[PDB]
């Protein structure tokens, strides 16, 4: 199975058989494709576990949950595919996936239900990090869909920003070209020579992308086909765009983005093209 | 432009070369695939236009607006398409509109104008510029009342197609939601479970059948629902529940139950292909 021949390959845990991901193994697996595996697969130890609790104990439960963790963590493959579905599919099946394995429609689940909601998507012995975090020290507790949908929402805005300080290098602004290159990322070869014959003479550098400009962007990309249908209403300009972005999506943008966007994709913008690159991401 | 050769074969007025239909014609060509032209296309005149008036200041609000219009209105061809999107789209395209279209969360006449254009492509006063935007052109319509109108106008279509298949009585027997169920559909293995294992038991109210065709709308929260289940009645009507927030009476579960010999992937094929 590729997913699992993945996952093996950024494991870096092992016990009776079954690897495990620490945190720190997830993130490079998020947002590294591939890496040099220089160390052997060590084997899990009971200090091991206890750093589990420890880390747990002294992390962030927010944005900051996994960078705060460390190496002091455990995951496994069905939480790594469950992770993997919290980033790249929509949260309306997880409140379906809820009311669904809930008892009185408390939309509170236990223990045993999470166990079988990770083999129903893995499909289509140790106490891990997400037990610990959702249910009890000790399974003494049940996970709410609000606590759980925060989480998923945390872990997001995770990814989010380690996506952009990885493309703005390091530093905490990125520049204008760094959103072109990170906007065309997953674009094959030759529309990015098309649309970098764009950027490459008439994309200046002006004011630089902040982190919740970033941000925004990023809320824009949720409601694409609002503002999908929106731009089918339409000749199209920066006032127009800009009107149709804060209806569709109810976010002001920062003219960094705009001015990006419009000049890749040309006084009138494409936004057949625009929005056919962002929905292959 | 085959959508206008149909509208065109359903008019009964017609004015400059423009086409026109009365709400017992749009009525007739929803329900109907075809009928035969009996007479000829008459001459708009103006006992017409103040028929359309007077029709809309003596009819329902609601759920019976076009029935109660009888032949007292008019629909252009935009207008056509138009209510024909509402029976076919989702509503959501539509609120994103009036938020492109509104300067207040409402909109003017010429905006509807531009509406229909958009959805059309995607001289007189007709009806639906005299209920909307009243007599005089004047008003303005919030997306409540529209939206309000386009549920309304649902409404009106599953009414008349319950009657159609219920043939004028007040319910509906099991054998004939069954005909309306499997109509644009292995067919014969369906027809064999009607036949033999259905019971024509207590008969479908017409609040079951709407409750069945607001459940068609939120079939890929029930397809995921069922997907959780890796089978039972119980557990079915559960996934409904959840799926569509909404209980559903025994009786067309048990139909749908006995037709699929309870494997859900081909039931839902069967209903979205519709």
């Amino acid at each position: 199975s590729l997913r699992k021949q993945r996952f093996m390959q950024f494991s870096s845990l092992e016990h009776e058989g079954e690897y495990y991901m620490t945190p720190r193994d997830f993130l490079f697996s998020v947002m590294f494709e591939q890496m040099e595996r220089k160390t052997s697969v060590k084997k899990l130890t009971k200090k091991d576990i206890e750093d589990t609790l420890s880390g747990i104990q002294t992390a962030g439960c927010g944005s900051t949950f996994f960078r705060d963790l460390g190496d002091k963590g455990l995951i496994s493959y069905t939480e790594y595919l469950f992770l993997l579905t919290i980033l790249t599919k929509p949260h309306s099946g997880f409140h379906v996936a809820f009311k669904m394995l809930d008892t009185d429609g408390n939309e509170m689940i236990e223990k045993r239900e999470f166990f079988k909601l990770q083999k129903i998507i893995s499909k289509q012995e140790i106490n891990t990090t997400l037990q610990m975090r959702f249910f009890g020290k000790r399974g003494q507790r049940k996970l709410h869909y609000k606590e759980f949908r925060r989480f998923m929402e945390n872990l997001q805005t995770e990814i989010q920003e380690m996506e952009f300080l990885q493309f703005s290098k390091g530093l905490s602004f990125m520049r204008k070209e760094d959103f072109a290159e990170w906007l065309l990322f997953f674009t094959n070869t030759e529309n990015k020579d098309i649309y970098w014959k764009n950027v490459r003479e008439k994309l200046s550098a002006g004011e630089s992308i902040s982190l919740d400009e970033f941000k925004s962007f990023c809320h824009f990309t949720t409601h694409l086909e609002d503002f999908a249908i929106a731009m089918q209403m339409f000749p199209v300009r920066l006032a127009e765009f800009k009107r149709a972005v804060k209806v569709a999506t109810g976010q002001e943008l920062s003219n960094n983005i705009l001015d990006t966007v419009f000049k890749i994709f040309d006084e009138c913008l494409s936004h057949e093209e625009f929005l056919g690159v962002l929905k292959n991401r």
